[PDB]
C-alpha cells in the first residue's frame, strides 16, 4: 500500500481538537510547555493516539448516562462516561480518557443535549471547568461532571443519554484562563494521569513545528470585551481518517510534501510530515503568509537528515 | 483511476446536513415528499452539487460580514429580541456570486424550520462576542433571504450595541425549536431562499429511485429539540443521502462512472461477512431492496465496493 495524504484544500479541511473550519498556518517555537496533544493524533500509518476519534462531532466533548450525585441557580449533572460508538468506557485500557475528551484547561461553554428520552427532548445552556481549580474533571475515572448554567432543576434524572457539545471557552477578567497546551488533570487532584500520547517536539536543527489554526470563540456574559482566541492541531481530520483507511507503512522517518498551489502553477513551500504525524517546516516562528487554497502532495520517502528547503 | 468507497464504519462517521454523528440506518419509501436535499450532494464522480460544501464545520449555517438594516407572548419575547443583518459569503471568505450556480451560499439551511444556534462574532479587535439566536428559515418569515444576498439573524434577548456593521460574523446549528405552538421542523421540505418575493433556481434535482422494489437508504442521526426548556417535545431525527467521508473520499478521487451505479456490500468483521447490499447510483444516492422502516445491523460495519453494474441489476433483498 503506498503512501498518500489528501488533496483536499486547507481552508476545506477541519480542525482535529476543535469544532472549526482551518483558517491559518502557523509556524511554533520550542517554547517552555511543550505540545501534548491528545486529540488529533494520527501516525502517517494510520494508528490512532491519546483520546483520538474519527467521528468530528464528538470532539472535545462528553457524552453518556445520567447518574445520581450519591453514586459517585445552576444545576448540576453526573454523567458515566462512555465512548462515541456507546460502547463503556474501559477505566484500565490503553486512554487517558474516553475519545474525543477536552486535551485542555479552561472553562468550556457548550450545550448539555438529552435528545432521545421518551418523555421529551432536551437542552440547556452548560459550561464544564476543565481547570485543576475545579475537583470534579474526572473523566478518567468513570464519572464527569457537567453545570448546567442558570437552571434545569427536575431534568438531571438518572438512567438518560446526554451529550456535551462545545461552543466556546471563558474569556475576561475573573474567569479560569484558556491555555490549549496545558494538558489536563483527567483523574482530577487525588490522582495521576496514564497512557498519554507522546509529547511532540522536533529533534532536528532548524526544524519548527507546524500547526493548524482555527478561530476560537469566546464567551464573557454578553460583555464582548474579552480578547479573541485561537486554537490549533498537528493534522486536520481529513488528514486523520485519510491515513486510518491507508493502513500505509511508513517507508522511512518522515515523508516530504510539497504544497501546491494551482492559480500560482507551482509549488509555494515542501515540508516533513513525521512518522509520528506531526510536519514541520525550516521557518522561523509566526504565521506564515500563505493561500489556504492549496494542497499538500506527497512525493517521496526521505529520512530525518533531509535538509528542507526554507520557506 | 478505480472507483472506491471509505472503509470507514459508519458510527465512525458524520451527516452532511447536520453536525451530527451516524448512529442510524433507514429506508424510506416513495412518500408525497420527494427527497430534495440541498446541502450533502455528490455523485459518484465526486461532483458537487446545490449548496454542499467540504467544510463540515459551515454545514447548515450562514457567515459574512454584519450590514445596516437601510443595506438590505411570541410578540412580547420578540421585542427583547435584537435583529443581525449579514452580507453572506461562501465557506472560504469568498463573496457569494448571487448570479451563479447555487441556490444559495453553500452550507445554507435546506429545510424549513425555526434553527436555534449561536451567533458568533470571533475576530472583533474591540473584543470577540456571541449570542444565543435564532434564523427561521419557514416562508412564515419574509427575512430568511440568502439568495439575495443579505439574510437576518435574530438575537434572542440581547445583543444591543453589538450588530454593527463592517465585522464577520457566524451562525452555527445548536437545534430546530419543537414547542406546542412553534413552528413545525420539517427536513424534508425546502425553503424559499429568495424569500416570498422571488423563486429559487438551480436547485440540485430530486432524488427518487426509479427502479422497482428499489427503495432509499439514508443515514439517520439525532436532531436535538428546543422548548424554551420545558422538555416535552418529542425526539426528532435527520438525515442525508452519503456521509461527510463519503463525500470528501469522492471529491478527491474524481472517478468515472464506468455504469448506471456501483454494486456496495456492507461488511461486518465480527460477523465474518456480508450482511447486506445495497447501490450507489451515480448521481448519489443509496438504495436497497427492502420496505419501508428502520435498518437492524450493526453500526460498526463498513461499505464495499465490488464492482459497477446497470440500473436493471438485481439486489438481494435485505
Amino acid at each position: 500500500v503506498s503512501f498518500s495524504v489528501p488533496g483536499l484544500v486547507v481552508e476545506d479541511m477541519s480542525n482535529s481538537r476543535w469544532p472549526a473550519q482551518i483558517n491559518g498556518l502557523v509556524v511554533r517555537g520550542n517554547e517552555a510547555q511543550v505540545v501534548h496533544f491528545q486529540n488529533g493524533r494520527c501516525t502517517t500509518e494510520g494508528t490512532l493516539l491519546g483520546t483520538t476519534t474519527l467521528s468530528i462531532n464528538s470532539i472535545c466533548g462528553l457524552r453518556g448516562l445520567s447518574v445520581s450525585q450519591a453514586s459517585v441557580a445552576d444545576t448540576t449533572l453526573w454523567l458515566r462516561v462512555e465512548e462515541p460508538d456507546g460502547r463503556p468506557y474501559d477505566i484500565f485500557g490503553d486512554q487517558p480518557a474516553p475519545l474525543g475528551t477536552p486535551d485542555f484547561t479552561a472553562v468550556i461553554v457548550g450545550t448539555a443535549i438529552r435528545p432521545r428520552t421518551a418523555s421529551g427532548a432536551y437542552l440547556h445552556d452548560a459550561y464544564v471547568d476543565t481547570t485543576p481549580g475545579d475537583a470534579d474533571f474526572t473523566p478518567s475515572t468513570g464519572n464527569t461532571k457537567i453545570v448546567l448554567r442558570g437552571g434545569g432543576s427536575g431534568h438531571v434524572g438518572q438512567g438518560h443519554y446526554w451529550q456535551f457539545r462545545p461552543i466556546a471557552v471563558e474569556g475576561g477578567g475573573s474567569r479560569p484562563q484558556y491555555q490549549e497546551y496545558n494538558l489536563p488533570d483527567y483523574a482530577g487532584p487525588t490522582a495521576s494521569n496514564h497512557d498519554l500520547a507522546p509529547p511532540v517536539a522536533p529533534r532536528m536543527p532548524g526544524e519548527l513545528l507546524l500547526l493548524f489554526e482555527s478561530d476560537m470563540p469566546v464567551w464573557d456574559n454578553g460583555a464582548g470585551a474579552a480578547p479573541a482566541q485561537k486554537i490549533h492541531c498537528l493534522l486536520p481530520n481529513e488528514f486523520i481518517t485519510h491515513l486510518f483507511d491507508l493502513q500505509a507503512p511508513a517507508l522511512a522517518e518522515a515523508a516530504l510534501l510539497r504544497y501546491v498551489h494551482p492559480d500560482s502553477g507551482r509549488t509555494l513551500f515542501e515540508c516533513k510530515l513525521y512518522r509520528e504525524g506531526y510536519m514541520v517546516v525550516a521557518a522561523p516562528a509566526g504565521r506564515l503568509n500563505f493561500p489556504l487554497d492549496g494542497y499538500f502532495r506527497f512525493d517521496s520517502w526521505v529520512s530525518a537528515f533531509y535538509i528542507l528547503s526554507p520557506v
